[PDB]
């Protein structure tokens, strides 16, 4: 009854929030919002992989298994972390505090289309009123349930995949009373995040071969696997 | 204790199996298999439309609400029915039993990536072991969740959803008490889904551009809605 143990634990795992700190010695535009985009991506995902070592189970798989999990959803891991904070806002994206996201810099930067998909993400979570417990959960759900095709233990991350399915299963009964079916109505937003997430890999691995845009090694790793 | 009726309800709905014939006059090319495909498409998709006004509630919504579902979920349905007719078979896409595509053709017809992500939908399904009666739920859902950015009515949507969820959770409550979790784990199995049908969906409209592959108007018309 006092609540769901995982999802505590995931709780005080979360990381601290980054600041963006696009440069202020550099004019606006597209080329400087997608720099500094992909430099925050590239310092939240060293924080994301730390992240990763507080999930139960997670650092007992293989390294491969751990990079190859990490590999297909980091992507999916940044983008409910920018709608998580995004849902007290309207209309915006807040990719950082210091560093938040209107339609008119949407545009400016080519990505009118992806962060509009990441908006309509947002909507949907503003209405169910996602709470910081199910994000921290989905976030983790999204890393086990990531479809990698190259899992060495294929049974342990479906376990892992158990494990934490069971622990949001188990918050939503004992906190959500009110629908039986909280649950599977979180589940079923992740699809629209995978949709999202692709897309966005794509959008960004054509960013990388056009070469415009600086990126750093570990952004470029995550970007360079399976696309 | 019987079981839920609308599984019952969707499995007596389930459309009779349709043929491919691919043109024994054609020889063997490409573009035969690429047109052979979406020839079938187009004839399923006739199907798909008239097997949806069974879905308790579908037929209720708005016109405009009920293509939009359509047009954000057809290929969703399309590739979970081959997904499914596929699960006694060993690397093979049973697209029609007479249009039955292993490695060989995938790769002369250009589809070696997307039939193998087709492939990953099946392995999963098979080690699950799929039944009919989770299918079909599963291809409603698929329509009722599909994320129309587009909808008019979205609590009646929101509410067909709810209801399709019921029906898969009630029928996991009552069949399968040995995994009180096998409802979210068929949940959890539509994010690769859309990941696969976001691809498919790309990689036709690209195919249609081209131009070298005749279409039919409704795979045309679902295939030029929101990409
Ligand atoms: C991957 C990236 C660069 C990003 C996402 C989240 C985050 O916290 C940092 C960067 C990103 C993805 C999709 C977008 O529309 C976007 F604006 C930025
Ligand atoms: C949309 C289409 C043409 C198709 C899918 C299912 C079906 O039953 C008929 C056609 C299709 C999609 C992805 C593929 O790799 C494919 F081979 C065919």
């Amino acid at each position: 009854k006092p609540y769901n143990k995982i999802v505590s634990h995931l709780l005080v795992a979360e990381p601290e929030k980054i600041y963006a700190m696009p440069d202020p010695t550099v004019p606006d535009s597209d080329i400087k919002a997608l720099t500094t985009l992909c430099d925050l991506a590239d310092r939240e995902l060293v924080v994301i992989i730390g992240w990763a070592k507080h999930i139960p189970g997670f650092s007992t798989l293989s390294l491969a298994d751990q990079m190859s999990l990490l590999q297909s959803a980091w992507m999916e891991i940044l983008i409910l972390g920018v709608v998580y904070r995004s849902l007290s806002f309207e209309d915006e994206l807040v990719y950082a505090d210091d560093y938040i996201m209107d339609e008119d810099q949407s545009k400016l930067a080519g990505l009118l289309d992806l962060n509009n998909a990441i908006l309509q993400l947002v909507k949907k979570y503003k209405s169910m009123k996602l709470e910081k417990e199910e994000f921290v959960t989905l976030k983790a759900i999204a890393l086990a349930n990531s479809d990698s095709m190259h899992i060495e233990d294929v049974e342990a991350v479906q376990k892992l995949q158990d494990v934490l399915h069971e622990a949001l299963q188990d918050y939503e009964a004992g906190q959500h009373m009110e629908d039986p079916r909280r649950a599977g109505k979180m589940l079923m937003t992740l699809p629209l995040l995978r949709q999202t997430s692709t897309k966005a890999v794509q959008h960004f691995y054509n960013i990388k071969l056009e070469g415009k845009v600086p990126m750093h090694k570990l952004f470029l790793e995550m970007l360079e696997a399976k696309v």
